C-alpha cells in the first residue's frame, strides 16, 4: 500500500540536486517509505503541515533527527526547546519568544539596518566579492554575536558548531561521522559561553538567564537554552541571506522590481526561503498507531519531513521553481509550523530584511562571475562559494 524508495535524501547526489528527486518522492504518493533508512517520508505540502501541526502524535522529544532517543544516546544533551514536547516546551518556548520578541527587535534595527547599510557600502569599494564569505556570513557574523553578548575570542567555532548540529540530525553517513569526530572544540566553546558570567548585559543571553526568576525557566535550564541560540542563531541566516543572493544574481528581473520598490526586501528574503529552504528536513517520530494520508504507521517510527519539497509543492503553490518576490509566502513551511515554528524567525527576517534593503538602494547588478559552490550538510541547504560582481547604482 506505501510505495518503498530507494532515494537517499542524505546523499551528495540528492544535496547536487535535490528537486527531480523531491518530484518523485511527492507523486510516489501521500506518505513514502524510504528503504535506505528505515523512515516514512512525507514530500507534500499537505502532509507536511499536518505533521507539524499534530505535536502529540507526531513527537519531537524522541528526537527530530535519525536517531531515537528511545533507542540510543543523543549525542549531546537534548534541546529544551527543540526536542521537548508540549507541556515540558511551553515554558522555555515562552522565554526565547518574549525575549527575541517584536518588542526586543525595535532595540535592534537601527544597528542591523546600519550594519548592512555599512557592509554593503563595503563591498561595493571591492567590487568582485564572494557573496558567502564576504556577504551572507561576514554580515550575520557582524550583528548577531553582538546581540547575544558573546565575547569577541572564539567566535570562530559558531559557524562550526551549527554544522555539527544540522549534520548530527542527519543519519550515521560520513558527514555525520566526520562532523562528531571533530566536535570536541566548538562544543567546549558553545558550553562554556552558555554561563552567565560569559555573556555580556543587555544581550539574547544575559536575558535569557534573566528570566530564570519567573518561574518559566530554573537557573540550570538557562544554559542550554543560550546554547538553542547559539546552535539555531547562525547558519540558517547565513544560507538564507546567500540564497536571496543567489536568486536576485539568477532572477535579474527580480532584482529589477526589488530595486524600484525596496519595501519588497522582507517578502524578497521570504521568498527566497521559500525558494531555498535553509533547513531541508526534520524528522518527527510516532508516539502511537495513526492513519496518515491513507496510510497506516506505527508507534515509535520515524517520518522525515521534507520542507524544500514541500515549499515546491505545486499541489500548493503557482509556478513553485519560479523567485518571484511579490508572491504570496504566507503559509511556507521554510520556518516549520506550529508550536516549535521558529522561535527566532523575527530576527533572520530582521537581517534578511535589512540586507536585501540595502542592495536594493545600492546596487544595480548583481553578476556571478566565478564558480558556485555547494556546501553539504545532512540537513541544511546552502551554498559554499557564490563570486559575484557588484555594479554600484
Ligand atoms: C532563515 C533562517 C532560519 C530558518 C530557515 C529556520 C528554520 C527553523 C525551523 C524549520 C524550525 C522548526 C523546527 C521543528 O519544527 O522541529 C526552527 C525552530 C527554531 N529556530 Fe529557527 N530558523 C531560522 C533562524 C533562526 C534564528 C535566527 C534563531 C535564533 C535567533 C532560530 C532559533 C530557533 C529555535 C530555538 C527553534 C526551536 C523552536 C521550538 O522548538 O519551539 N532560528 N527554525
Ligand atoms: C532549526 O534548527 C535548530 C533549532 C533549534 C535548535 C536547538 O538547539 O534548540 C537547534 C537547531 O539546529
Amino acid at each position: 500500500t506505501i510505495p518503498h524508495l530507494a532515494i537517499d535524501p542524505f546523499s551528495l547526489d540528492f544535496f547536487d540536486d535535490p528537486y527531480p528527486d523531491q518530484q518523485t518522492l511527492r507523486d510516489a504518493g501521500p506518505v513514502v517509505y524510504l528503504d535506505k533508512w528505515n523512515v516514512y517520508g512525507v514530500a507534500r505540502y499537505a502532509e507536511v503541515h499536518a505533521v507539524l501541526n499534530d505535536p502529540t502524535t507526531f513527537c519531537s522529544s524522541r528526537g527530530v533527527g535519525l536517531s531515537d532517543f528511545k533507542k540510543e544516546k543523543p549525542w549531546r544533551p537534548p534541546s529544551l526547546i527543540l526536542e521537548a514536547d508540549p507541556p515540558a516546551h511551553t515554558r522555555p518556548r515562552a522565554v526565547l519568544s518574549k525575549v527575541l520578541s517584536p518588542a526586543t527587535m525595535k532595540t535592534i534595527r537601527d544597528g542591523f539596518a546600519a550594519a548592512a547599510d555599512a557592509k554593503v557600502d563595503e563591498l561595493l569599494q571591492r567590487g568582485c566579492i564572494d557573496a558567502i564569505a564576504d556577504l551572507a556570513e561576514a554580515y550575520p557574523l557582524s550583528v548577531f554575536p553582538d546581540a547575544m553578548g558573546l565575547k569577541q575570542e572564539g567566535r570562530e567555532h559558531l559557524l562550526p558548531y551549527a554544522g555539527l548540529v544540522g549534520n548530527a540530525f542527519g543519519p550515521p553517513n560520513e558527514l555525520r561521522q566526520t562532523a562528531i569526530e571533530r566536535s570536541a572544540p566548538h562544543q567546549a566553546y558553545v558550553n562554556e559561553q552558555c554561563q552567565r558570567p560569559n555573556l555580556a548585559p543587555g544581550g539574547f543571553g544575559a536575558c535569557i538567564h534573566a528570566f530564570t526568576d519567573t518561574g518559566e525557566i530554573t537557573p540550570d535550564e538557562a544554559p542550554l537554552l543560550v546554547r538553542s541560540l547559539l546552535s539555531a542563531g547562525l547558519d540558517t541566516t547565513v544560507n538564507g541571506i546567500g540564497a536571496a543572493v543567489y536568486c536576485l544574481a539568477r532572477f535579474p528581473g527580480e532584482l529589477q522590481r526589488l530595486r524600484s520598490d525596496p519595501t519588497l526586501a522582507r517578502n524578497a528574503f521570504e521568498e527566497a526561503v521559500r525558494f531555498e529552504s535553509p533547513v531541508q528536513t526534520f524528522f518527527r517520530t510516532t508516539t502511537r498507531e495513526v492513519e496518515l494520508g491513507g496510510a497506516v504507521i506505527g508507534e515509535g517510527e520515524k517520518v522525515l519531513m521534507f520542507l524544500g519539497s514541500a515549499n515546491r509543492d505545486p499541489r500548493r503553490w503557482s509556478d513553485p521553481d519560479l523567485y518571484d518576490i511579490t508572491r504570496k509566502t504566507s503559509g511556507h513551511v521554510g520556518f516549520g509550523s506550529g508550536v516549535h515554528m521558529c522561535v527566532g524567525q523575527l530576527v533572520a527576517r530582521l537581517e534578511g530584511e535589512v540586507m536585501l534593503s540595502a542592495l536594493a538602494r545600492k546596487v544595480a547588478a548583481i553578476d556571478i562571475d566565478g564558480p558556485v559552490k555547494r556546501r553539504f550538510n545532512n540537513t541544511l541547504r546552502g551554498l559554499e562559494s557564490l563570486p559575484v560582481k557588484l555594479t554600484p547604482a
